[PDB]
C-alpha cells in the first residue's frame, strides 16, 4: 500500500489541489518583485557637478550680468563625450574666457579641474530617490552596485541551503510560514535603513529567505499531487514568473520611491504569513519522519476538502505504517555525488548539463538587472520581458515532440544569444529596433530555463536523478553572482559587456548538442 494508491483514492485532482496551486503561485508574483526590484530602486539618473554658480542662490544673486542657465553650464562644466556636461569634473576657477567663440576650446587640461567635492545634483523628472540618489553612488563609488547585487544573489544561494537542510529537518509547512514572516519583517526593517551597508545585509537576509520560500513553494506544490498532474503545476509555476514580471513592471509605473516602493512590496507578505497557517501539511513527509497520527489527520481533512468522507473513512494506521516501510531510503545520498563525476559515462552529460545551467544565470541576472542602458521606457521594457514569455514557453512545448529531443537545447541558446550579439551590430541611429532585439534576447531565455529541469531527469538514471538535477541548481546559482561583476569591464568599453553576454550562451548551446 504506497502512497500513491492513499492519494489516487483521497483524490489527486479534486478540488483541493487548484486551491493550493492558487495559494503558492500567488507569492510567486510578489517573489519576483522582491527579486527585481533592484532594477528600479537602484537606477542612475542623468547628474551633473555641483556648482556654488548655479545651484546657490547666495552667488546667483551675485552674478554680474543675466547670464542663461546653459551659458553658465558651458562656463562651469566641461564638454562631456556625449557632448553633455561632464558628470565627474567642474572648473576650480570660473572661466569667462571660454562664452567668447574667437579661441577654440579644445586645450583644457585636467590639472584645471577639480573634483566634486560639494554634492551632486540630479534630474528628478523621471524618479523622485533612488539610492543612487540618496547615497551618492557616483564616480569612484559607482562600482558598488553590482557588489550589492550579487551579495543578493549570494543570500539567495546561502538561504537555499540553509533552508534545505531546515525544511529536510523540520517539515514544509512550517518553514514556508517562518519564511513569510521573515520575508515580511527584513523587508520592512530594510526599507528604513540609513547607510548603505545595513541595507546590503538586510537585502542579504531578504534574499535567503526569498530563496527558502520559492524552493518550499515548489517542493509542497510537487509532493501533494500525484505524477501525472505534475508537469501542469511546474507550467503554471512557470507562468507565475512571468506575471510577476508584469506585476512589477506595474508596481515600479506606481511608485517612484524606494522607500515606499520597498515598503509596498514587503507589504503583502505578512497577509500570506496570517493565512499560511491554514495550509495542510504534506502527508508524505510526516509519514517517513513517523508522525503517523498526523498525517492521517492531514488525509482525512484533505479528503474531507474532496468531497470523499465515504472513501476518507477506511484509512486506517497500518497502511499508513505499510506505506513508510515501503519509502526508499536516503542513505546513498553521500555517494551520490561522488558517481556522478567518477563514472566516464555519466561525466560527460553532467559537464554539458552544467554548461547549460550556468549559462542561464550568468547572462540572464547580468542584463535582466541593467535595462538602463537598452532603452530607455523601463516600465515598458520590464512588462515586455514578461509579456513575450508566455507564448515562449508554450510554444516551446509544443516544439518538443515534433524536432525531437536534442535539437532542443541547442535552438535555445543560440537564438538568444545570437540576438544579443546582434545588438552591437545594429546602428544606434534605429532606436525602436536596439530595443527589439533585447526583448526578444531575454524573452526567449525563459523557455531555457523550463527545457532544462524537464531534460536532466530523464538523461540521469532513477537512483541518482535527483542529485543531478540539485548540481544544476547550484551552478545556475554561482553563475548568477558572476553575472553582475562583469558589468565593471564596461571602462575599457561598453560593447564588452555585452560581446560576454552573447558569446557565452551561444559556446553553450553549441556544445550542448553531443549530449
Ligand atoms: C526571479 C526568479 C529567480 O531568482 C533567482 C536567483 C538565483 C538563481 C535562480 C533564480 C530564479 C529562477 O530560478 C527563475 C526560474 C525560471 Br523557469 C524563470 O522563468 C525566471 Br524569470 C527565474
Amino acid at each position: 500500500m504506497a502512497f500513491p494508491e492513499l492519494l489516487d483514492r483521497v483524490g489527486g485532482r479534486g478540488r483541493f489541489q487548484l486551491l493550493q496551486a492558487v495559494a503558492l503561485v500567488t507569492p510567486i508574483l510578489w517573489v519576483t518583485t522582491q527579486s527585481m526590484l533592484e532594477n528600479f530602486s537602484a537606477a542612475v539618473p542623468h547628474h551633473r557637478c555641483w556648482v556654488p554658480l548655479l545651484d546657490n542662490s547666495t552667488s546667483q544673486a551675485s552674478i554680474p550680468g543675466d547670464f542663461g542657465r546653459d551659458v553658465l553650464l558651458a562656463v562651469s562644466i566641461p564638454p562631456g563625450p556625449d557632448q553633455r556636461p561632464h558628470q565627474c569634473l567642474r572648473f576650480r576657477q570660473p572661466q569667462w574666457q571660454l562664452i567668447e567663440s574667437n579661441t577654440t576650446a579644445t586645450n583644457w587640461s585636467d590639472a584645471d579641474t577639480e573634483p566634486c567635492e560639494d554634492g551632486w545634483v540630479y534630474d528628478h523628472s523621471t524618479f523622485r530617490s533612488t539610492i543612487v540618489t540618496t547615497w551618492d553612488l557616483v564616480c569612484d563609488s559607482q562600482a558598488l552596485r553590482p557588489m550589492a547585487q550579487s551579495i543578493f544573489l549570494a543570500g539567495i544561494l546561502v538561504g537555499a541551503a540553509v533552508c534545505g537542510h531546515a525544511s529536510d529537518r523540520f517539515g514544509r509547512r512550517r518553514v514556508l510560514t517562518w519564511s513569510y514572516l521573515l520575508v515580511s519583517v527584513s523587508g520592512t526593517i530594510a526599507a528604513l535603513m540609513p547607510t548603505f551597508p545595513l541595507y546590503c545585509l538586510f537585502r542579504f537576509l531578504v534574499a535567503s529567505a526569498v530563496a527558502g520560500v520559492m524552493m518550499n513553494t515548489a517542493s509542497l506544490l510537487m509532493e501533494w499531487t500525484s505524477a501525472q498532474a505534475g508537469p501542469l503545476m511546474m507550467t503554471l509555476n512557470a507562468l507565475g514568473f512571468s506575471f510577476g514580471q508584469v506585476l512589477t513592471g506595474s508596481v515600479a509605473y506606481g511608485v517612484r520611491s524606494w522607500r515606499m516602493l520597498q515598503l509596498a512590496v514587503s507589504a503583502p507578505f505578512f497577509l500570506f504569513f496570517v493565512y499560511s497557517w491554514w495550509l495542510p501539511e504534506s502527508a508524505r513527509w510526516l509519514i517517513t519522519v513517523g508522525r503517523l497520527d498526523q498525517s492521517l489527520r492531514e488525509l482525512q481533512r484533505v479528503a474531507a476538502v474532496n468531497r470523499r468522507k465515504a472513501e476518507a473513512d477506511t484509512l486506517t494506521v497500518e497502511v499508513l505504517r505499510s506505506a513508510m516501510q515501503e519509502e526508499p531510503n536516503g542513505n546513498q545520498a553521500g555517494a551520490r555525488l561522488g558517481t556522478l563525476l567518477h563514472t566516464p559515462g555519466l561525466r560527460l552529460r553532467t559537464f554539458i548539463s552544467m554548461l547549460c545551467w550556468f549559462a542561464f544565470g550568468f547572462t540572464f541576472f547580468g542584463l535582466a538587472l541593467d535595462l538602463q542602458a537598452l532603452g530607455s521606457n523601463i516600465f515598458l521594457l520590464q512588462a515586455l520581458i514578461g509579456i513575450v514569455d508566455l507564448p515562449v514557453k508554450m510554444g516551446s512545448l509544443l516544439l518538443l515532440s515534433r524536432l525531437g529531443r536534442r535539437l532542443c537545447q541547442a535552438s535555445s541558446l543560440v537564438l538568444p544569444g545570437l540576438c544579443i550579439l546582434a545588438n552591437i551590430l545594429v546602428p544606434r541611429e534605429m532606436g525602436i529596433l536596439r530595443s527589439s532585439l533585447a526583448v526578444l534576447g531575454l524573452g526567449s531565455l525563459g523557455a531555457a530555463f523550463t527545457c532544462v529541469t524537464i531534460f536532466s531527469s530523464e538523461l540521469f538514471p532513477t537512483v541518482i536523478r535527483m542529485t543531478a538535477v540539485g548540481l544544476g541548481q547550484v551552478a545556475a546559482r554561482g553563475g548568477a553572482i558572476l553575472g553582475p561583476l562583469v558589468r565593471l569591464l564596461g571602462v575599457y568599453g561598453s560593447w564588452l559587456p555585452l560581446l560576454v553576454y552573447g558569446v557565452v550562451p551561444v559556446l553553450s548551446g553549441l556544445a550542448a548538442l553531443l549530449l
